[PDB]
């Protein structure tokens, strides 16, 4: 039976990860993460994370399985996340969530549900995005079409290309927006932005699409979710595949959600209805350790300020190294301007390196980023900036 | 988009949970129950959990990613477990494990494995099975073909019918076996079925794909295996999708695992890096903390011994319900043979009651099964046997 398989293709990811770990050089250098770090360098588990791993280990007396949607208090506090306490979808019971094995996993959870109870055949996503997006939707049947998202002379939004690029979806399609800090840009619509698309989805008939994997890390928790805001203000049905992997640090425990949002509670309660097969059928019902850590924090006034606090550091910290990026590169010689790093939002960026560009540096340098150029900012540190922006500046 | 859709079908179990939560009655008994309950009707946290995750709250520093195919150690203790300790298949690397998000979520990477990398259509699951298989590979796009097993006169294996049945099955198919512990049934083949089996699914050209659920709840972990080992031992080829949900007592922290075997190691990297692909488009690596409890255990001497003690705690006060009920209700006048209870294995046996019957039960008495007739007799205690008796002998 497996004889004939064909391997998978290379995964440059795992991938460029093993390079790094074999290279024997002082004083390698990895932005191709995908997670944060701290100043040491690190990626520790949260006090406000460790603190409610030690409430559950004291008080938990059962690990009989969650309903298929999960832990109920995990799905408000990640409604009120996304659409504000008091919001309308909120006050008239339009929103269902599901508790998922991550970000990933509502994207699929998502994928699923539309695949076999809709018309939906297609699904446009930003090119560049994140390479899992095709794979998740190709594996549940859909297409995947590209529009034009990244200015490469002004490392800005084409605004404008988006929409030409868009005008070719038809009714019915699906249209994947990245809430903020777009993956792997860190470009992101301004919130007058967001209203215009908000406005033309209704009027072409897309279904919006929200992938947010890093409420928080942009501007705010409330501010990052403008844009969701905005569409859900204009729109009678969305899907929300929200993660809460990288601003609760909560990475490998698997702690996501799949907002289903509807014209009305007996149609969302129906549809969900659905969403909650596609779910019973793939891993049957959610894992708990994660999500009710964050359940927990949210839900608790003292943890979720001490959680608030930690993002908000996180935020910070990136901002930061954006910040001395640009002042350590250029201000001591390069190219046509780097400033437009400090305008770009979240851990990622194109730097700008060209393909060639990024294997020098890896080769010559053992300075680490991925073949498109895109680095991961919280992998610089005040102690690795010098030695990175002297690699980057020899390759120029 | 989502005004039309049909809501799911009724879900009976949440379903009968919810009528029974209902239920005002003194003194109403639940055995419809999925899960083991011990003797005061709870469903604890193992102890050796309950160290495992003292351990992981004190000594984790990060929760970094895990490859797609989860935590190595879980990999080889989960291998140990299925085929022995010095098992050729090890010795050889023939074997590729991935930790999943629960037994089901094995069943589904497995079932979009077969689905995209293989000529598969269709899946044999026996007569009567658990009701999500067919969900799941109908998920993926594969049909379910029924196989006979259930002799309802003699409350055994129905072996000819088993074996008639199955030789409609093409070169190709694959053959679905529960390990141990038959779901609904509590039948098993004996080693020499098991053996008969292998050897006609080597001439078929079956793939066979073990679902092994409740290893250690039959007679014990080795014991249980030797179906699997006999099916090993004469197969290329073969698929195990095992869950420590129940041995572990973990049902909501998602901890099992799909373990791919092929002819040579080349063969089952090849295919594994394939079945790694299925699990990044759909939840994208595996929720740790369960497994790490898991792996936590199996590997410490100490935590091993008492965790299985646990089990055997388990595996022994099930036994003593199967004779128990068999002596009560005998003393109850029931005038009719339920030794066969005494037989079967885990936590599920067909008590042979009609679908009406378990409908009056339930009205009249406050006793819940499936409508199947199946019981769970973790839900029996010393306590509550007698009104369960006095019950099922008055609908009789
Ligand atoms: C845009 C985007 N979507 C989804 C994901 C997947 O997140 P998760 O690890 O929670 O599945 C990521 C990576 N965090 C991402 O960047
Ligand atoms: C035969 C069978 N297969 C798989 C499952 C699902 O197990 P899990 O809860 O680990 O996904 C069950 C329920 N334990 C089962 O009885």
């Amino acid at each position: 039976m497996f004889e004939n398989i064909t391997a998978a293709p290379a995964d440059p990811i795992l991938g460029l990860a093993d390079l790094f770990r074999a290279d024997e050089r002082p004083g390698k250098i990895n932005l191709g993460i995908g997670v944060y770090k701290d100043e040491t360098g690190k990626t520790p588990v949260l006090t406000s994370v460790k603190k409610a791993e030690q409430y559950l280990l004291e008080n938990e007396t059962t690990k009989n399985y969650l309903g298929i949607d999960g832990i109920p208090e995990f799905g408000r506090c990640t409604q009120e996340l996304l659409f504000g306490k008091g919001s309308a979808l909120i006050n008239d019971k339009r929103a269902r969530t599901a508790q998922t094995p991550g970000g990933t996993g509502a994207l699929r959870v998502a994928a699923d549900f539309l695949a076999k109870n809709t018309s939906v055949k297609r699904v446009w996503v930003s090119n560049p995005s994140w390479p899992n997006h095709k794979s998740v939707f190709n594996s549940a049947g859909l297409e995947v079409r590209e529009y034009a998202y990244y200015d490469a002379e002004n490392h800005t939004l084409d605004f404008d290309a988006l929409i030409n690029s868009l005008n070719e979806a038809q009714a019915g399609d699906v249209v994947l927006f990245h809430g903020c800090c777009h993956n792997p840009t860190g470009i992101d619509p301004t919130l007058e932005q967001w209203q215009t698309l908000a406005q033309l989805s209704v009027e072409k008939g897309w279904l919006p699409l929200f992938d947010f994997a890093y409420q928080g890390f942009a501007r705010g928790l409330e501010e990052d979710a403008e844009g969701l805001r905005a569409f859900a203000a204009m729109h009678k049905e969305l899907i929300v595949a929200s993660s809460y992997s990288k601003n609760f640090g909560l990475y490998n425990e698997r702690v996501g959600a799949c907002t289903l949002v509807a014209a009305d509670s007996e149609t969302v309660d129906r549809a969900f209805s659905q969403m909650k097969a596609a779910i019973r059928a793939n891993y049957s019902n959610p894992p708990a350790h994660g999500a009710s850590v964050v359940a927990t924090i949210l839900s608790n006034d003292a943890l979720r300020a001490i959680w608030e606090q930690e993002l908000t550091d996180m935020r910070q910290r990136i901002q930061r190294m954006r910040q001395l990026f640009v002042n350590t590169l250029q201000e001591k010689g390069a190219n046509r301007d780097f400033s437009f790093i400090i305008k770009q939002n979240g851990m990622f960026s194109f730097s700008g390196l060209t393909k060639e560009q990024v294997l020098r540096l890896r080769e010559e340098f053992g300075v680490y980023a991925v073949a498109s150029g895109r680095v991961n900012v919280a992998g610089m540190t005040p102690d690795n900036m010098a030695p990175l922006c002297e690699a980057i500046v020899a390759v120029l």
